[PDB]
């Protein structure tokens, strides 16, 4: 019924393949419970300026259902008195009304910045969006459900997010379950050391705070601290294991990373992996035959180290696989490697003293 006209359409304005054209208050709570977020547009004339400026932002977005309506009764219904365009979310106030020029870019503008939450669980179904991300500063409460006051605690985290509304973005995930272990082990974290919390930047490190309390105040504090750069670099570290040297590709962990990676009298090529990652498995037999090539030479040092479970201060890494070249010298410089991800890329880029290959 909703997705049909009657004969209405016969002395009605144009409708649009963008958005859902609404006769009445039913069609329009209809279109708001279909959906996590939409929006709707209220204009009397469908074909003015400003009705065809929302349709081509209704046009641009794939992933909200848009709504328009012309109709008096569902304008009141609203409490609107005149043309205007609200968006309807199934959390925190429910509803924001666009102020402004209604502009296709205005309108983008406006939905992108009240379309999510003030915090964000995260899940399989949540998770391409925080990693497709604007805002690449994030705050994570890793929440066990077991955990009691989990509606109190819950409720601080997203009080303290009101204060970051642009910034950082709060995101509690469930440390309880074991589908969450990796991104626990990424911030350095047991099930018995959460409920904690943890930022990271994206653009390139991550925080933990001075208190464990998780109060409203404490978290801003936290946050407002990190904001200041008053706030360490957190890192972590494996055990180093005692055969990281028995074979050709020497095995780096946070705590002998400097020493093997900084020697001033070595050449050291270091790939920096995920374990879980299908670039990196795919590399792994051509960085091993590297390292065979390389296993009795007087000053090339072939290595890697797992990213997501050892974090250093001199290099930061978020893609995977990343290799990095620390010639020997005291200047303790490190140069990125771009070529060929080839056994002769690799060679031909060793032997120039990592002149070349971007």
């Amino acid at each position: 019924h909703h997705h049909s006209s009657g004969l209405e359409v016969l002395f009605q304005g144009p409708g649009s393949e963008f958005a859902t054209t609404l006769p009445d208050g039913a069609a329009a709570e209809s279109l708001v419970e279909s959906s996590e977020v939409a929006v709707i547009g209220f204009f009397k004339d469908v074909e003015s300026d400003s009705a065809k400026q929302f349709l081509q932002a209704a046009e641009a977005i794939d992933d909200i259902p848009f709504g328009i309506t012309s109709n008096s009764d569902v304008f009141s219904k609203y409490q609107l008195d005149k043309d205007g365009v609200v968006l309807f979310k199934k959390f925190d106030e429910g509803r924001n009304n666009f102020e402004g020029e209604v502009t296709k870019e205005n309108l983008l503008d406006f939905i992108k910045h009240n379309q999510l939450p003030l915090v964000i669980e995260f899940t399989e179904q949540t998770a391409p969006k925080i990693f497709g991300g604007e805002i690449k500063t994030h705050i994570l409460l890793f929440l066990p459900k077991s955990v009691s006051d989990y509606d109190g605690k819950l409720s601080n985290f997203k009080t303290a997010a009101e204060s970051f509304k642009g910034k950082i973005l709060f995101i509690f995930i469930d440390s309880d379950h074991t589908d969450n272990q990796r991104i626990l082990e990424f911030f350095g974290l047991k099930k018995e050391e959460c409920p904690a919390v943890r930022l990271i930047t994206l653009e390139m490190t991550k925080y933990k705070p001075e208190s464990e309390e998780l109060t409203a105040e404490r978290i801003t504090e936290f946050c407002h601290r990190f904001l200041e750069g008053k706030i360490k670099p957190h890192l972590m570290s494996q055990e180093l294991p005692e055969d990281w040297d028995k074979q050709p590709v020497k095995v780096l962990v946070g705590k002998n990373f400097e020493d093997v990676a900084f020697d001033e009298k070595k050449n050291v090529f270091v790939e920096f992996y995920a374990p879980w990652c299908g670039h990196c498995k795919q590399l792994a037999p051509i960085w091993d035959k590297l390292g065979e090539t390389y296993k009795d030479h007087e000053n090339i040092v072939i290595a890697k180290m797992d990213s997501t479970a050892n974090e250093v201060e001199a290099v930061k890494v978020h893609s995977f696989p990343t290799l990095k070249f620390f010639p020997a010298s005291a200047d303790r410089t490190v140069i990125d490697y771009n070529g060929e991800r080839t056994l002769d890329g690799f060679k031909k880029f060793l032997e120039s003293g990592g002149q070349d290959g971007a």
